[PDB]
């Protein structure tokens, strides 16, 4: 049997979204980014060719990035935030007192309690595995799944699991 | 007397901010960008062997993309936005009735209609230009300044005067 | 009014083919490329912030290149090729007797002397005018169209319209 | 003794080739890419400075891309091909009837099952273990080879051998 | 407890710097590089957020870089190389009794033995453990740290510490 | 007739060269880069598919790189450093006083006031239409040469000529 690595990386893997990161002591303003996100795994070669097919792993890819791009993201956890529903919003307050308010369907929730890209590398590689199916992937061989995000290309968190 | 053009490029000519485009009939989401900027601009070779010295050009760049860097771009003449002071926050009214609130500092507030690439090139080639100087650059023999921005590398938008 | 250039260009913009360069005393091997077209333009920015939709502008560039992906490109008006019909092939007989044969599936019949980069950008050039619409254009203030295609990124040819 | 890792990547270490993928149930359309090659290797710092001298790797990688670039790569143990001599040109028919024909000149011939990025990266590593020389590698402490293949930058294969 | 593993890479992280490798039976001529440094690192994410915040290790990478940029690369170690002080210069001569003089001021000097990029790399992932401190590495649970550097692209030697 | 421009741009087109900017009432350190050229050119599709043979290009822009490459670049007609021959070195003396001396076969002698970017590329510029030929490029109707040189990717001089 023979390992092989793939890598799946593209400008179109991308959320472009809206955050602030907030923690005890600090919090900063409003902004974005073009996030990025690239997926590696190992498997064996398979009898057809391939560890898994390069055209499923872009698929699923791009639709986590889909899911993501376009909104603000809400990390739902935070412990320094008091998330708000009002009317059709989600009012937002700060431990400094500071206060946004944006339509929820501008905002995506995620179960995170801040929006650092370690925290997103953690959650889409979670939403990853469930898209592709893990199952699937080990049908495949597939033992290593890791993810890679940036905020900008200068800074990139990776995270990965075992399978 | 030989012409020469000058291109000073990076990610690190970069502001990362968060926008929305309004326009007649037409919202979006709010979301964000890492923006990035570069300048192009022609002169003659001056006796010290630069048409202008690219440190100059760096220094100024820079300082025209901290000034948006990590904000929320405010466009001020919207004809399709209603732009509130409230306490000390800027409530954002759309022609959808959606409503949006942030802390006034968060926000640059600039003088354009829409949160374009288009728009935020011109502003960005106006500063520049004030910033270097336009005295300054026809001491240098300077006659073209062109900027491009791109919201994300596979969007640009680029403008130029000729001074 | 105020004239802007739009850029859009990103590895997505690709085809993926075979090809192999002929013309009078010269003939080289089946090979292939990852294509990569960016297009360019200049107008006004309209009323709505735009000189035209950065994402009108994506999805024909796209349509085109998916048109030629993954395919031979087979240059139709060569006049140093015989291309015959045999049953659902293509047959084609070089100057030097070489003979290939392709299903006519995998080529794409393109109304070009040689599958130089030069040819294959002004064909690009003449079709994404079509299917963008050279009225819808016209509306929009655009006076000038220009694409770039590379058979490999160190090597490009850019051709242009003034409309 | 201090362990180093050195890459080579360039986009100079490609070969420029038509394929198709083949296997049960499934036959793509002819076309080609622009393949890349880097590779990775580690071992000790040796004492005139170099694990290994960067120039002796770009030389061997160069050497095997360019017996690969600008053919048509012929996976010469393919259980869905049936891969006929006629004449001075290689004849393939496909599981689906499809057939293909090619100068024998204008294909290389490699020992494997299918032309996947996996497959193709295999071949290359042993090639270039074979090139650079097993011996000479452990004269210089090298304990460990890698290469990546890419189709296109977006996907790409590793794999490694630990010598 | 979540691992994450953080890159740090910038064209930013430069130094621009002239050299010439010399081992015993080899010199070759003065030149130059745009070096560049990526710094890696794993620890688990900690309560705020991050493993360690990415401004710090910009901050500290730049740092280091600033230290050796604008020079020539002095390596002080050299048993091949007779390095003199004359007067205000050091005054270097080789094996095959080649004269250099430059400066004191121009150059910085390395403690290593040649200015290889294998060499180069490990004086850099020192100089940045004890800028960011090793025990506040160890606060914020980081237990690898690496380095890449670059002469030019193409060619890059890596380099760790486990701590 | 049909326009087209050609660019070829590649890391391969490089010299890694030792330098520094000298003008009056400044000096900087010696340093270098990895210095990166590319041309564009214009002329019209001739009969045979191309403008002018990419390969020719490449040829004689990785030839004129070539004479460059590895050497500390030498402005020998700067009016501010006082060039001396010194047995089989150059020595060089600085308005404030200081002094290098280099190996004469490390050094290239260029026709320039100073080593910068700018009076590269006229340099640059001149040498590769000598080495294409001018009377050739007129036989392809080549109208128009421009060299775009840079010290590094951040910063680029380009200048051209009408043929
Ligand atoms: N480790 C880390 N993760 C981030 O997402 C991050 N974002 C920032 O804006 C500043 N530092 C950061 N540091
Ligand atoms: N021309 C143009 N400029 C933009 O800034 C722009 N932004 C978008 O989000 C979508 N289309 C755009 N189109
Ligand atoms: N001008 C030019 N256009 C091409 O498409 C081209 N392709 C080649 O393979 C070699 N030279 C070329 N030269
Ligand atoms: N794993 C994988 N390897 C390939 O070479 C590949 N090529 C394709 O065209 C589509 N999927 C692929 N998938
Ligand atoms: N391993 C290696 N390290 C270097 O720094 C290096 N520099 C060169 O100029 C040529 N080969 C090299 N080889
Ligand atoms: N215009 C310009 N040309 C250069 O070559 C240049 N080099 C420097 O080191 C600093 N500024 C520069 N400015
Ligand atoms: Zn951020
Ligand atoms: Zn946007
Ligand atoms: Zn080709
Ligand atoms: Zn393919
Ligand atoms: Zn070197
Ligand atoms: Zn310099």
């Amino acid at each position: 049997d023979q390992i092989a690595e793939l890598l799946v990386e593209s400008p179109l893997f991308s959320f472009n979204c809206a955050h602030f990161i907030a923690f005890k002591g600090f919090r900063e303003t409003l902004h974005g980014h073009n996030y990025n996100v690239s997926l590696r795994l190992r498997g064996n070669i398979q009898g057809d060719g391939y560890v898994i097919d390069f055209s499923i792993l872009k698929e699923k890819v791009r639709k986590v990035c889909k899911q993501l791009d376009h909104h603000f993201i809400l990390p739902m956890y935070s412990d320094v935030l008091n998330i708000q529903e009002v009317n059709d919003n989600f009012k937002i307050t700060c431990e400094d007192n500071s206060e946004y308010s944006f339509p929820k369907r501008d905002c995506v929730q995620i179960p995170i309690k801040h929006s650092s890209t370690e925290e997103i590398g953690l959650y889409i590689l979670n939403q990853l595995i469930e898209e592709i199916d893990l199952p699937f992937l080990k049908t495949r061989s597939v033992n290593y799944m890791e993810v890679t995000v940036s905020e900008s290309p200068s800074q990139k968190a990776t995270v990965h699991r075992n399978i």
